[PDB]
DNA sequence: AGAGAACAACAACAAG
DNA sequence: CTTGTTGTTGTTCTCTGGGTCACGC
DNA sequence: GCGTGAC
DNA sequence: AGAGAACAACAACAAG
DNA sequence: CTTGTTGTTGTTCTCTGGGTCACGC
DNA sequence: GCGTGAC
């Protein structure tokens, strides 16, 4: 139990032996502090104890190919071992999935990611079910539903009606899921509402474009040597990338005009109203918190959809002191939130909010719709538990919860609040954590591609297909079910 | 001495423990087979032996920062320890250096690389003296000679006349070295002669451009799914990048037209004469061997400058069977070899060839020029060995070597041939291996930037300056003076 | 939000 | 009391948010 | 038809 | 040329 | 004799070859 | 002056 310390003359060796590793193999410095690498060293001292200072390591150390082959063959067995743990939650209705399409930056292989989100008891699990290549196929909705089954066919799940899928509105994906539950991702919807509004307020394009022209100059001039904060670039594909660009200009406003002077290029700046640029980033900083708020797969998110919309409507509350071209922005913002974000929201968005204890907000026409909804799914989850064989009512429980009142402390979290409740409400609280497990964003599936991007690199480009599917799933598995 | 083998049940653990490393820390498969990583494991079994299966590793394992700091502080002491070994060869005239300018793909820091090439006895050493940032400075010749001294000031060498510098003809570099020995890099000169000639034979631009337009299509169409050989792209900055592009088109000629058919885009191909495309890659394949021939820092190169020029003149020997527009190419090739490559060659290029035993080739007007040259540098190296205190003649030796005749076997290498000679010619053979140590290319300095590119990456971009200077030098040092 | 990766400016300590 | 070798915070750079389908008129 | 709307 | 990194198609072997 | 777990060759993808100075007229 | 020639 009591773990030994090594002499200060012993660690002085490790510190200069590890340094030999980094430089010769060109590895990062943070390799040593990586959790996987830490456990691997514990095993090599373990072999040195039983065997001793003289061992043949080249024969002991596997070649990378046998490592490529084990990662392949150890990934198959893991997908089987979890075959039961996955199939349990999916049939209990508590399964949430996130799918999107990607293509890698080198081989340009068309890819389909799928992540799964379910609740065990006290926590949530976000894991990579797979990343499969479509191998230069049409990428039609038909082929995606095809590959989506092939992923589920590895864990033996075949149904088409249990799972709840969240995805953006892309035509391929949206039709491929036409046969079952589909939730439009609130991150894409927000980026739609935002981006659509600036397009509809071109009066502000002159301040934005000049900024973009300022950013372009510092990059072309080999400038940005200083300011100790860089100027970010537009790149409209990135979410809320216009706020990151403006705040970078703004914080460095003092130094940028100084550099713009000596160049004689101060034409590029003087035409920008700073009063407006400020007012934009203040109004757009609230969105940035919402953008992060709705990317959370480590905690309930879908319940926060309807709350944030209100927060968007209030940050745009018209002020008489708002310079014109800003009020037009405030207008177009709230206008699109209705016809875009609100128009695409389903019953699962309000029912996730109904299960947040300070739910007194909408007691209007949304209450009866939740009633007809959560009444049917409570018996539908009761249909499952009766099949598991091997007086307080459903509707009495609907009004029962309606009277509960919880003042919101910073300690209050709806996550564990039902863990400390469910004993009283066995037949409802199960439906709640089923709803609170839905991410309401594609962010989970998005980060999968980021990880995918890390593994297939300029040097590692030769990696095909399943090797990536394996390496992603296992790194996910080892974060999920291992402490 | 006799090194132990571990039970097959023990290696089955290592093979599945190493796999845990790769997936969790996202490391490459070839990390295990890296030489630096192999030695680091030998030390951890060594600690496990003396201490045992229970040790506190987190406390034993350094944090990356202390690794960043040791790599910095271990690099300073190494440059001192080699301070004597470097200063010895430079003053004996046997030092060759290679310098070039680079800028990194992320921070856009202006950089100056320097590599050093010298002969000890039986071998040659190519190492990284340093890569130093000019920190957004004019990059004038004055600042480069400035930084070049600061590198030498770390090994204590300050002279300006011993070293022999090889570099391209860039105006910054060429003037910065105006005060001492300078050798125009034969790789840039060749790429000049080549690239200049196609510019001067536009009659061939229509076949080349259509190929480039074919390559552009497969990349834009998400094609190149097959052929099992990719089509390469022009990118004229890359050396002999036009031959790589054409051979890729040619080997896949059968499949590319098939794909060009179904698209209905077969317009892009049919106008290409395959007879010509073939004749180009055959004539340009000889250059590719010369291009690799002159990039060698692991063996004498500079001696091969004058040989290859002849080989270029013979591959262009006019054939009556050569279709026109090819003969114009052959013409412009040999025309530029004179006014470009031959015009920029100095006495060090012929004197390196004079020391190749089958030197009977030019016994014409070049013989007397070598005489006046190597006679003065032999006493100049004798000026040094007399300062080291702490009958066969120079000119008699010039004619002595002139009568030697060596038939060239595949075993024959001028490298060791003087190692088996020098006893007879002590005062000459030292001058030879001084000449044969000169790379006659900037390739050594070029690969330094490639390595530099590997260490500063998207994730590692935060690395400043000296951390790269250290990490490059040490990885070079550990290949050079460690077996 | 998650995840990788390096460092400036520190804060505990230590040998001097 | 100065120095000098360690481990702490935090901050700063980076990646996913597609280069092509489905539907209506 | 071929544009618009996601992406 | 140097250096990183993965794999197809194999060739020794092994357990069956 | 079949299978199935290992280690061999080789082949294929990748990077440096600058996005800005010096000289002459 | 500002073009050309390396890069
Ligand atoms: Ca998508
Ligand atoms: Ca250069």
């Amino acid at each position: 139990r009591e773990l030994k310390t090594v002499s200060a003359d012993c660690k002085k060796e490790a510190i200069e032996k590890c340094a030999q590793w980094v430089v010769r193999d060109c590895r990062p410095f943070s390799a040593v502090s990586g959790s996987g690498f830490i456990d691997m060293i514990k095993f090599f001292i373990k072999v040195g104890a039983e065997y001793g200072e003289h061992v043949n390591v080249e024969e002991l150390l596997p070649s990378p190919i046998t490592l490529s082959r084990k990662v392949t063959s150890d990934a198959k067995e893991k997908k089987a071992l979890i075959s039961r743990e996955i199939k349990s939650a999916v049939e209990k209705d508590g399964a949430s999935a996130t799918i999107d399409l990607w293509t890698d930056n080198y081989i340009k292989r068309n890819f389909l990611g799928v992540t799964l989100h379910y609740h065990e008891n006290n926590e949530l699990r976000d894991l990579i079910l797979g990343l499969k290549s479509l191998d230069f196929e049409r990428s039609t909705a038909e082929n995606i539903y095809k590959k989506l089954k092939a992923i589920f066919s590895q864990f033996n799940v075949e149904d088409l009606s249990s799972i709840k899928f969240v995805t953006d509105r892309g035509a391929n994906v949206v039709k491929s899921l036409a046969n079952n539950i589909r939730i439009n991702c609130s991150s894409h919807l927000l980026s739609n509402v935002l981006e659509n509004s600036f397009e509809e307020t071109p009066e502000l394009n002159m301040p934005i474009l000049a900024c973009k022209n300022i950013v372009k100059y510092f990059k072309k001039a080999n400038l940005q040597h200083r300011l100790r904060s860089s100027l970010k670039s537009e790149c409209p594909t990135r979410w809320n990338s216009t706020y990151t660009m403006l705040r970078s200009i703004l914080d460095n406003w003092e130094s940028v005009i100084q550099i713009l002077s000596e160049a004689g290029e101060t034409q590029r700046i003087v035409h920008i109203n700073k009063s407006i640029i400020q007012t934009m980033v203040n109004i757009l900083d609230g969105f940035e918190r919402i953008f992060k708020e709705l990317q959370t797969c480590s905690s309930p998110s879908l319940c926060f959809v309807v709350p944030s919309i209100l927060k968007v409507k209030e940050i745009c509350s018209p002020d008489v002191g708002d310079v014109a071209d800003i009020a037009k922005l405030k207008v177009n913002i709230i206008k699109n939130v209705r016809i875009i974000w609100e128009e695409n929201l389903s019953i699962w968005h309000y029912t996730a909010f109904f299960f947040y204890p300070p739910a007194l907000h909408m007691q209007q026409e949304k209450v009866a719709q939740i009633k007809e909804f959560c009444l049917s799914k409570m018996e539908d989850l009761e249909l499952i538990n009766r099949m598991s064989s091997f007086p307080v009512s459903p509707s009495d429980e609907f009004e029962f919860y309606r009277k509960e009142i919880v003042i919101l402390s910073e300690d209050f979290k709806v996550m564990e609040w039902w863990n400390l409740n469910s004993k009283k409400y066995p037949k409802l609280s199960k439906l709640a954590l089923s709803l609170l497990s839905i991410p309401a964003s594609s962010a989970a599936s998005e980060r999968t591609f980021s990880l995918a991007g890390n593994i297939i690199t300029e040097k590692r480009n030769r990696i095909g297909q399943q090797t990536v599917d394996s390496l992603l799933f296992l790194n996910s598995f080892y974060k999920n079910f291992c402490k």
